[PDB]
């Protein structure tokens, strides 16, 4: 059968995403708009700093940009915390430690609110050295492709993580950023607590060409894959 989750995500849905950062001080806010089709795996997003120029590079906040997209196969389905939470939503927590550099904290709401998936994002960053690879601006404007290994956190009835995320920088080297992660429900209703699992990115990252505010436009597709060999 369908779940109550699932049925929420058999088609397009609409998505939009509000942060608000400070990061060494530095104020910002970022909204972004577009549309997830979970069937597919596939994000569809605009970001825009509302408040001028972004302080960080783009690149630093793709990974705090709605898993509940996520493609999980047929065979995967008793694995899908993110949409067994839905429509109440989850909590998603995470610290982003930036190797030789300071760090992100972030807590991110992600809920219907009607039939868009709202993702509502505080984050702070502190310890940035203001002419390191993150407020010196000397990341790429692209990005790699990552497996993140998601387990059951029971204790807290959701969901943790933790991965490193490789930025390149011109040189040649990375800024790794260490990813700590934990997901708890909203609602004290039931969700999936999964067996450890897999889900594998490709984040591909672009400017609209007749946009003159500071911009992102995010293509990412997110799949499921098991331990079951
Ligand atoms: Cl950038
Ligand atoms: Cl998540
Ligand atoms: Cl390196």
């Amino acid at each position: 059968m369908v779940s109550k989750g699932e049925e929420l995500f058999t088609g397009v849905v609409p998505i939009l995403v509000e942060l608000d950062g400070d990061v060494n001080g530095h104020k910002f806010s970022v909204s972004g708009e577009g549309e997830g089709d979970a069937t597919y795996g596939k994000l569809t997003l605009k970001f825009i700093c509302t408040t001028g120029k972004l302080p960080v590079p783009w690149p630093t906040l793709v990974t705090t940009f709605v898993t509940c997209f996520a493609r999980y196969p047929d065979h995967m389905r008793q694995h899908d915390f993110f949409k067994s939470a839905m429509p109440e939503g989850y909590v998603q927590e995470r610290t982003i430690f930036f190797k030789d550099d300071g760090n992100y904290k972030t807590r991110a709401e992600v809920k219907f609110e009607g039939d868009t998936l709202v993702n509502r994002i505080e984050l702070k960053g502190i310890d940035f050295k203001e002419d390191g690879n993150i407020l010196g601006h000397k990341l790429e404007y692209n990005y790699n492709s990552h497996n993140v290994y998601i387990m059951a956190d029971k204790q807290k009835n959701g969901i943790k993580a933790n991965f490193k995320i490789r930025h390149n920088i011109e040189d040649g080297s990375v800024q790794l950023a260490d990813h700590y992660q934990q997901n708890t429900p909203i609602g004290d209703g039931p969700v999936l607590l999964p067996d450890n699992h897999y889900l594998s990115y490709q984040s591909a990252l672009s400017k609209d060409p007749n946009e003159k505010r500071d911009h992102m436009v995010l293509l990412e597709f997110v799949t499921a894959a098991g331990i079951t060999l």
